[PDB]
């Protein structure tokens, strides 16, 4: 009985629900930029984005997971709907 | 209301939900190290690493998330969880 195998098809089905999480946050970046645009708020606030990290930080120490692993994973997904948001307002701009 | 201030909240409750994620997936990286020192496979199968994100970005694509956020993002959670097997090889030292 390969007990590699099964462990590795939960690893997959974890990815599975963690990619589903992810679209999920982009659909909300997507209702953020709508409602900024609504707003006339600007897209970017680096002070919010680095308090947003901090939180993550220690939320993430509560789970042992490592500082800086949790802001450089962060930092990304930030950073992506960021993109998001932005890509929608230039959308609305092109008219 | 203030839409903002409910989209942010939901997003903060995918985020504990990700690092929730995040913490299951290192236990299994754990027992994946284990499974492997019991199997006589290395901790480290490079080959494995690469098919394995080329599969996640497949998968991200269905959900309209972009490829390079995909690549990023799940070259750091491989990367933690193959320092995660190479930290429990190198402990062999005092088992």
């Amino acid at each position: 009985e390969n007990p590699l195998l099964a462990l590795r098809e939960k690893i997959s089905a974890l990815d599975e629900k963690l990619l589903a999480l992810f679209a999920e946050r982009r659909e909300l970046a997507v209702e953020v930029g709508k409602a900024k645009l609504l707003s006339h708020r600007p897209v970017r606030d680096i002070d919010r984005e680095r308090d947003l990290l901090e939180r993550l930080i220690t939320l993430g120490k509560a789970h042992h997971l490592d500082a800086h692993f949790i802001t450089r994973t962060f930092q990304l997904g930030i950073e992506y709907s960021v993109l998001t948001q932005q890509a929608l307002l230039e959308h609305h701009h092109h008219h």
